[PDB]
């Protein structure tokens, strides 16, 4: 019934003994004396010279008594003021080669310092307003920025951070959520968020406790001031080895709060950024007091950035739809449209998005069926994610009615938007000294954090080892996956006369730079060699899985000879039974065909004939052919001209269940008419070259540069409002919106790339997780 000596305990209490927890206020279960005993504030949070040696007065917020550090409740500045010790920030950075921890510490403790809406750019704008944060960044390990997940909202990103899962896998797909199985709605305000049914995956505090590592409460009630959070964590860290947690978490509502009201770049942002730094100096001044400042690994990390957004730049559905009253919309920086199923006869998904498509000359949102959203967002495979999505342009909002400024800043946009980028910093013995690392995605932190705790990570969407360059120790050693299916290498097995495919034609080492892609599923494929390209032909999918070729910088482009314009030749190396039939494409009136290796980049007039081989043909819609033709005839040579050659790996992807995973033969829903030939949901291409552009791609002795895409194989070009103009106007913009990581293609193909490079597997992993933003 009382909180005496019970304040901020870690005791797991189901009913009934009343509560003194860090979250007792959010639950309303605080024992009554929590405010007086636990939420002390008297005499502030910093020692003054007059308070030094003071007799202990329990009522003071913190203590400057000589018994204070025996009790572990000194103000964080006790030794600075009282014992004449230097502020951590004023001390010069010294490398922490080994963790200098008290005896009995089994693990280097870990502290996660989370900050809401910390734009990556704030770091510069504040080298002098954030002296403590800047010493952690300069002397520890830091990235220029960290990519948040989409939606770039607080809960999806904080839980992604806790799980290493995309929102669609852990289920916090948004700050607000309807779940049809539950018939219930989740909101940032309410007690529904406290129900465990919403929270999938395995968050870091569960991974640790299940493995015998104790955790402090990652969640703080807002009524608990930040200073008191720093004192509690510093107090948990003084507990005996039995009770002492290994991992801790501090959260700041700032600067998201001020970035919302005043905007991201207001001069008013400064003092928020300074308040945060003082809370860092309190933690590091606190840690140094405990002589834990060279023992604890500290992570400074945000959830998302802040963008200039005002209620003035708001598109209203009522201007595009007829029955805005028969729809539910999750509004703002992203759109989700569901049917108000009651009074909802007229609601038809197809009519809705047609009415929202390219209706205004400068439409600041695009409709999207979730499945057609860019694959790099991985935002479709959850029942809480509505089919209809509105991808809103940065700096804009979407709302139902004009009747829905108080805010100059907001966020939630696409996660490639630079204003949505956030910060990561690592400081401590397991982290690297004075070291910098490339921007990485926040789905990879979970593995690093398990590593820093010696925890076996739960299955997640990070690529374990992609971030080993962050750490001096706690090494996780990645191993290349093993080839499941092995390639058959066919020869001239059959005769041109044995083929009755209805295919007609007026016939008459350099390309596999980084080794053969591994096929990591059970199938039957043939490596096919040609002058200009190499391919792995799926006898199951009657198409190549991968097609690899190299186009040098000086390469010439050539037109399709008009006598071969509709030429499809039969490959003697592969069975009539394991080949497509041109007849199918004739019958299929909406389906046409394309080629993985472009005939435009043939090396000779004679070589070009290979490009017309039936084993290089794939189902392509006439609308997509516009996109692919442009990429093949124009952009490859352009990339080669810019990057001093490029190796290219193109192919099909099948993901009708939009799970981001290779489709099985049964998962395929669309085939060519009367054919066993599958229609891909997307086409991919991996474009690689030497990061050192003075070295051609084929003679590259160092790091690699890649850009990749997963272009959607759509029967129309309605995604492109400028599709009517020349492809010079729209194609590349489309391909930029569907930038992809090689990793993302590996999942969608079951293929493993870069297995035969000169680089370490760690580097290559880092390379497969890279996403070319074009921002
Ligand atoms: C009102 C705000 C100040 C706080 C909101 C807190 C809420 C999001 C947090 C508080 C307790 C959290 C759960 C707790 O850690 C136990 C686990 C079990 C694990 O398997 C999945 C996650 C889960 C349920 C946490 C979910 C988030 C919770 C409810
Ligand atoms: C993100 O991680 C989850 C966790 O593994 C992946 O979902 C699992 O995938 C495996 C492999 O196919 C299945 O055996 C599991 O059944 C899946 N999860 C569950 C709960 O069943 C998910 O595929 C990953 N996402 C991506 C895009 O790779
Ligand atoms: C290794 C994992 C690191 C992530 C830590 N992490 C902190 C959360 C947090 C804590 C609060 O105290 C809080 C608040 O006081 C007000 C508010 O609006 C939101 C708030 O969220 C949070 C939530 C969901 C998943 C993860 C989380
Ligand atoms: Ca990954
Ligand atoms: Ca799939
Ligand atoms: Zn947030």
């Amino acid at each position: 019934g009382s909180c005496k000596g019970r304040c901020f305990e870690l005791q797991e209490v189901g009913p009934p003994d009343c509560r003194c927890d860090n979250l007792c206020k959010s639950y309303s279960s605080c024992c009554h004396d929590f405010d007086e005993l636990c939420l002390k504030t008297a005499r502030g949070w910093e020692c003054t010279k007059d308070r030094c040696g003071e007799v202990r007065n329990e009522e003071n917020a913190c203590h400057c008594s000589e018994d204070c550090l025996s009790r572990g409740d000194c103000c964080t500045n006790y030794q600075v003021v009282c014992k004449g010790e230097s502020h951590w920030v004023d001390d010069d950075c010294e490398e922490i080669k080994v963790p200098e921890c008290p005896a009995g510490f089994v693990r280097p403790p870990l502290i996660i310092f989370s900050v809401d809406g910390f734009r990556a750019s704030y770091m510069k704008k504040g080298s002098k307003v954030m002296p403590n944060i800047e010493k952690l960044r300069s002397c520890g390990t830091h990235a220029p920025y960290m990519r948040p997940v989409y939606p770039t909202k607080t809960f999806p990103n904080l839980y992604t951070l806790a799980t290493g899962l995309y929102p669609e896998s852990h289920g916090i797909v948004g700050n607000s959520m309807y779940d049809p199985v539950f018939d219930a709605s989740f909101h940032l305000r309410g007690r529904e968020k406290f129900n465990h049914r919403w929270w999938g995956g395995q968050p870091l505090w569960i991974t640790a406790t299940k493995q015998g590592v104790r955790a402090g409460t990652f969640f703080w009630s807002v009524s608990i001031p930040h200073e008191r959070r720093i004192l509690t964590i510093l107090q948990w860290l003084s507990l005996p080895d039995n009770e002492r947690p290994s991992v801790y978490a501090f959260y700041s509502e700032q600067p998201d709060f001020s970035g919302h009201k005043y905007g991201p770049f207001g001069p008013e942002m400064t003092n928020p950024l300074r308040e945060i730094d003082k809370t860092v100096g309190q933690l590091m001044d606190g840690l140094k007091q405990l002589r834990l400042h060279r023992c604890v690994n500290v992570i400074f990390v945000g959830d998302h950035g802040m963008e200039d957004v005002t209620c003035d730049r708001t598109e209203f559905l009522s201007n595009y739809l007829t029955n805005v009253d028969d729809i539910t919309l999750v509004p703002g920086t992203l759109g989700r449209i569901r049917a108000k199923s009651i009074n909802n006869s007229k609601y038809d998904p197809k009519t809705i998005i047609a009415a929202l498509t390219c209706k205004k000359p400068d439409q600041h949102f695009k409709p999207y069926m979730k499945q057609h959203l860019p694959k790099r967002l991985h935002y479709a495979n959850n029942r809480r994610i509505e089919d209809i999505h509105l991808l809103v342009d940065r700096r804009w909002h979407v709302a139902r009615k004009p009747l829905d400024c108080f805010f100059q800043g907001d966020h939630g946009f696409d996660n490639k938007v630079n204003s949505m980028q956030t910060v990561f910093v690592g400081y401590g013995p397991t982290f690297k000294y004075r070291t910098k690392v490339p921007p990485f995605e926040n789905i990879e932190l979970y593995n690093v954090m398990c590593d820093l705790l010696g925890l076996k990570p739960a299955p997640n969407n990070g690529t374990h080892g992609s971030l080993n360059h962050l750490l001096r120790t706690n090494t996780f050693r990645p191993t290349m996956p093993d080839e499941v299916s092995r390639p058959n290498y066919p020869g001239i097995m059959y005769l041109q006369s044995e083929f009755d495919l209805g295919c007609t034609c007026d016939d008459k080492e350099r390309h596999l730079l980084y080794g053969r892609p591994a096929v990591l599923y059970r199938t039957s494929y043939d490596i096919l060699y040609h002058t200009d390209f190499e391919s792995g032909y799926s006898e199951i999918f009657l198409m190549p899985l991968w097609t690899s070729y190299t186009i040098s910088k000086q390469a010439e482009v050539s037109s399709i000879p008009e006598h071969l314009t509709n030429c499809v030749r039969p490959d003697v190396r592969v069975s009539p039974g394991f080949s497509q039939n041109c007849l199918a494409y004739k019958n299929d009136k909406q389906m046409s065909y394309g080629f993985l290796f472009p005939p435009y980049l043939s090396s000779s007039p004679e070589a070009k004939y290979d490009a017309f081989l039936v084993t290089n043909m794939v189902p392509m819609y006439p609308a997509f052919k516009r996109v692919w033709a442009y990429f093949q005839r124009v952009l490859v040579k352009k990339y080669a001209s810019e990057r001093n050659g490029v190796n290219v790996i193109s192919g099909p992807i099948f993901d009708y269940n939009y799970d981001g995973l290779r489709d099985t033969e049964d998962e395929i829903k669309q085939y060519v008419e009367g054919s066993s030939i599958p229609v891909p949901t997307h086409y991919y291409s991996i474009i690689t070259s030497c990061l050192d552009f003075t070295q051609p791609a084929d003679k590259c002795d160092g790091p690699l540069s890649v850009s990749s895409f997963i272009l959607p194989h759509r029967p129309d070009n309605d995604e492109s409002c400028n599709s009517s103009e020349d492809e010079s106007k729209w194609v590349e913009e489309l391909m930029k919106m569907h930038t992809a990581r090689v990793r993302d293609i590996e999942h969608l193909t079951g293929l493993d790339f870069y297995r035969k490079t000169s680089r370490s597997y760690s580097e290559i992993l880092t390379l497969k997780t890279y996403l070319h933003t074009y921002e």
